[PDB]
């Protein structure tokens, strides 16, 4: 049937299921996709932005310009743009709430408290803010500060910018003149751009996309991580079980999903309560347990440990579908990406209820809607663990068949800058002279999602983590691809002996695993704090550091933030599969040939694990010897 | 090319186009035809992420995409990030707009405050601090619409309440459609349409609703009033129109986009003696300033024809034909339409291209200049200056100049204070119009234009000539007010086009049956005449005898508008079909299921009879509702 499922076999078995109930999945939707598709769309050379189209761009049959008269590059670069400010909206969305619900706590109108007030005071020193009074008080300066970084125009000098990123890297940036504005603006002028017969200059709307990149990064990410840090913890690095095999079919799970872990903390607090577990139990159920799922319960194992009540991660989005085949689900709340449109019957076939806590996600078949607010989050836990509770009784429990898979795996996740810190010993020296000795060949930024498009499920994310640490290759991963490496055994310790001589000595005298669990896509940011780190303390740009940027099985716009961003970073950039401007050659050659003399980076392609690292390992190796190591 | 336009002018310069070897819009639509890709035609294709491109295709499996959504969502995600690039370009002219307010109340702009009565009925509306000089009303005032940009979703707006019906706000609260600032829901619209995160066809059409009325009511109409505060508010007067107006033997500076600013300063700055004698020094008879779509129809809706300002060029696709006039030394581009391909023409005629915006970017551009209000004064100076040079070393002498004869007669500046004046200072008079008889109804026909249902302008000059035989008042804005300028209809003359009561009313009120109000950015300001009507009337808009059709729209700032009128609960006619004849729930949504939701309803067609005929059974189905 389906030519491509997953590596993980509990996915497999899952997906079996879906197939003997004959419930339409993404693996079954590939093929017949594959049947008709266009070759103009793929290569990036159609458009659909006005009434005079749709247009192709075919030179042979004398269509070598649209009807409004741009050519190939910049209908590929603009389409790239567009559908870009969507990933930024969505950053900047997780922003603005981060901020709306740390100016609700400081107030007391949530059930959430300040954990890290040294981040917090650090944060409100670096930014020049006010320090006096309560902490609540410099929270609430905090949340306004960040926020008017989300407001800046394009005539205000921002200070994230000039805090969190590196010396030369912003002369680089000065230099080219794609200093950004706040996100807003930045993401409104540039779908203002993308408009016909506005901008149709391909080197113009790539340089817009850089500076997107750039509003994402430093207007976004950055303030909104470390709110949560502030909110919720400063990750440390925890076991943690990850895989389907962690589902029991004897309580009432819920299982939260998206981005965003207001609603998955606000559920595991709510949880704790003995009159829910009570409820749970005169229901006919052993207890009440909540599941974190993709990005959301990343943020949350980042930051909490696992117990009776959280019990660890599901997988990643194209684990949802046969998650939801487990039977065992009573409730799956979902905050943003990836809600996939398709859930509404396989809930109903497998006895599960559809919550959406945001306004941000609709599709057929959910049952409860309950926007997201941080005067409101408290209630609306309680309101979905009332939700469970009906649901359990009413068609899962006594009525659907449980089909969970055995297969659980340990996962040392909550890896941060200030954790790389505690486990050299408070200093980035010793990662230096290890980087100088040769033991580490390099680091590489893993910030990945996972598609069907270029192999099954996880394929060439795995295999080429797998490659990267045969090489002495560090990796730090975030995204669903940190998922994939999770599940696959390849953030423990026993992941040790599958990296290289080097690595893994260094690993097992560190008792680390070879690749750090730095969380979700958002934490692109954070990693570059790391990257940020290495060029400071060396005096050297970013762009001649040995660390490498991969997107071994991007799917969406989030993570095209993210590549933009390192382009702009001036990092080596491998993103797999193709991003549709393949039709266009200039454009091509603007972003894998002629960026390292304009950023410092490139675009680096391939779905091959092994020619993929070792292209990777060839640049860091480049870096080391115009290093002198 | 099997298409063209109905225009003389533009026919004549699209042969010299063609004769000189050079690709155009028109050249360009058939090749296009040969492999149109009906997919993306019926809405029914996506590329959103890397598991596609997908397309709906029950037959051959391909019911949903690999995400799962099916072809109603999928085209109206589309749709709904298409019109977040619209929303966009509203929200940046309007933030613009008042940062050029508050720098010219500071005094670092060649600009003033012309219109001081409506900064202070406007500033007592808002019931902002009418204390001080007219300058920190100004400031005031610019701040307050900048919050309005900034607007979230548990700040109530204020322009909404003063400028909005009542009924539509009970119907806006019931539906819950009250929007934030375009900003927030802009943003908000468009990480909807990331994958699998809003993959309801309902759910989005509902956004694109709530997007609509965060245009008009967070951007345009308060967009409008300061540029009228700025340079006054219109009123009808005389204007010369198509490209017959140019004259080679001048030095020509041709404004063109939608934000008028550096028009402004251009012309103020080629007012000014020096300037006029950099011009006789070249071998110029004098200097003079031209404007261009919609920037252009701004300057000629509050600006008079004199020495230096001469009138409209034409509309978007008249931009290619104007450079092959052989007479343009400077195009000047602060935004759409602005044909990426205009460098190799630009070459071959001798035309200086120059960019005043951040925005406008294409091959062939000879100068930037990045708008500023600090700097407009210095942009406009050098702009004249790159003029001059082009006249002496690229035009003058050398390029052969083929000007188009037809220059048309055009009433414009008509705005809802021109209206009331017409009327003898009360709306009553059309009220009894409108309920005698005599004038069925009106239509708001804010559009632009395209190639894709029809030659330039054929549909919408057709389309305006059954509407006024049918009696029936209309009010133009965009390009399509420029192909109705162009074509006659809005002079005395075209009275005789009028049906029998509308050439009676007009006669006797002295106005052409059709009002040139503007833009589509005007949109919202036309907005103020039907909630004026519905006022007085104490009934909504959905029950009023208006419409509003776009016969020839061809991007975003069109059907945003048209998201606005279905907001707004009017009966919205479109034209070409939209992409999304392929979602049989969302064509039910948009074309029949809204007027029990919303009270409007899209319809479509591209007939000018049948579309006229189906606008009238509207307005007599309001009109028999309303007992007249
Ligand atoms: S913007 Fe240009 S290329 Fe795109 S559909 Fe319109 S005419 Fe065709
Ligand atoms: S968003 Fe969905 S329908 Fe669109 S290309 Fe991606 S998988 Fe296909
Ligand atoms: S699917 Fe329409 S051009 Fe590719
Ligand atoms: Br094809
Ligand atoms: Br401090
Ligand atoms: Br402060
Ligand atoms: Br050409
Ligand atoms: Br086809
Ligand atoms: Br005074
Ligand atoms: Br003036
Ligand atoms: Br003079
Ligand atoms: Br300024
Ligand atoms: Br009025
Ligand atoms: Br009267
Ligand atoms: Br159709
Ligand atoms: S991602
Ligand atoms: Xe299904
Ligand atoms: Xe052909
Ligand atoms: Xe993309
Ligand atoms: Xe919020
Ligand atoms: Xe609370
Ligand atoms: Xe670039
Ligand atoms: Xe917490
Ligand atoms: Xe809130
Ligand atoms: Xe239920
Ligand atoms: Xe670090
Ligand atoms: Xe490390
Ligand atoms: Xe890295
Ligand atoms: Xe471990
Ligand atoms: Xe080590
Ligand atoms: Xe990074
Ligand atoms: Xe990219
Ligand atoms: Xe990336
Ligand atoms: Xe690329
Ligand atoms: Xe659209
Ligand atoms: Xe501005
Ligand atoms: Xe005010
Ligand atoms: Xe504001
Ligand atoms: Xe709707
Ligand atoms: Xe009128
Ligand atoms: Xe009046
Ligand atoms: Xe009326
Ligand atoms: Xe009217
Ligand atoms: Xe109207
Ligand atoms: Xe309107
Ligand atoms: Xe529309
Ligand atoms: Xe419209
Ligand atoms: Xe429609």
């Amino acid at each position: 049937m389906a030519t491509k499922t997953s590596i993980h076999p509990s996915v497999n078995e899952l997906y079996q299921r879906l197939a003997e109930d004959q419930l339409s999945n993404c693996f079954d939707r590939f093929d017949p996709q594959e049947k008709i598709r266009c070759n103009y769309c793929e290569l990036g050379v159609s458009c659909q932005l006005c009434s005079n189209g749709p247009c192709r761009i075919n030179e042979k049959v004398g269509a070598t310009l649209g009807v409004c008269g741009i050519n190939a590059d910049g209908m590929a670069m603009r389409y790239m743009l567009l559908r870009n400010v969507m990933g930024t909206s969505t950053y900047t969305y997780h922003a603005y709430e981060a901020y709306k619900t740390l100016k609700m706590t400081a107030l007391g109108n949530t059930p959430f408290t300040i954990t890290d007030k040294d981040k917090l005071y650090q944060m409100a020193k670096d930014l020049e803010l006010n320090t006096e009074g309560k902490p609540e008080d410099v929270a609430v300066r905090l949340s306004d500060f960040l926020i008017w970084e989300l407001y800046r125009d394009y005539d205000e000098p921002g200070k994230m910018i000039e805090v969190y990123a590196p010396l030369k890297r912003k002369e680089v940036w000065r230099k080219l003149g794609i200093y950004p504005a706040g996100p807003l603006h930045e993401l409104k002028d540039a779908a203002a751009s993308c408009l016909t017969n506005v901008d149709g200059d391909y080197v113009s709307l790539a340089t817009k996309g850089l500076r997107l990149g750039l509003s994402c990064i430093y207007g976004a990410q950055i303030g909104l991580e470390l709110v949560q840090d502030i909110l919720f913890g400063t990750g440390m690095p925890h076991e943690m079980d990850v895989d389907l095999g962690i589902f029991d079919a004897d309580y009432i799970n819920i299982v939260f999903n998206g981005h965003e872990p207001f609603v998955g903390v606000a559920l595991i607090l709510a949880a704790k309560e003995a009159v829910n577990q009570d409820k749970a139990k005169a229901a006919g159920a052993k207890s009440l347990r909540i599941y974190g799922s993709i990005e959301s319960g990343q943020e949350v194992v980042q930051r909490f440990q696992k117990d009776e009540v959280f019990r660890g991660l599901t997988g990643n989005w194209l684990t949802i579908e046969p998650m939801l085949a487990t039977g065992a689900v009573d409730v799956l709340a979902m905050d943003m990406n990836c809600s996939p449109p398709n859930l509404g019957p396989l809930a109903e076939k497998y006895g599960a209820t559809l919550v959406s806590v945001s306004r941000l996600v609709r599709f057929p078949g959910i049952h409860h809607f309950l926007d997201y607010k941080p005067s409101e989050v408290r209630e609306i836990a309680q309101k979905i663990i009332d939700i469970a509770v009906d649901s359990f009784k009413n068609k899962r429990h006594g009525k659907i068949t449980p089909k969970i898979p055995a297969n659980i795996q340990k996962a040392i996740t909550g890896f941060t800058p200030e954790a790389i810190l505690k486990a050299l010993g408070g200093s980035i020296n010793p990662l230096i002279e290890v980087i100088k000795a040769g033991k580490i060949k390099g680091a590489v930024g893993l910030i990945n999602c996972t598609t069907l498009k270029n192999g099954p499920q996880d394929y060439v994310t795995v295999n080429l983590a797998k490659e990267l640490i045969k090489r002495d290759i560090l990796i730090l991963s975030g995204g669903c691809g940190n998922h994939a490496l999770e599940v696959a055994g390849l953030c423990n310790l026993d992941a040790i002996n599958l990296a290289g001589p080097g690595l893994s000595e260094v690993c097992r005298n560190l008792n680390i695993p070879p690749v750090l669990s730095f969380g979700t896509c958002t934490d692109t940011g954070r990693i570059s704090l790391v990257v940020t780190a290495l060029a400071n303390a060396l005096n050297v740009d970013t762009a001649d550091l040995p660390v490498a940027v991969t997107a071994p099985m991007y799917m969406e716009q989030k993570a095209t933030i993210d590549a933009l961003f390192a382009l702009a970073y001036g990092l080596y950039t491998h993103v797999a599969p193709d991003p549709p401007v393949m039709g266009a050659p200039n454009l091509v050659k603007l972003l894998t040939r002629d960026l390292p003399s304009i950023t410092g980076g490139r675009i680096a392609v391939g779905s091959d694990p092994v020619k993929v690292a070792d292209d990777i390992l060839a640049h860091i190796n480049d870096r080391r010897a115009k290093l002198g190591i």
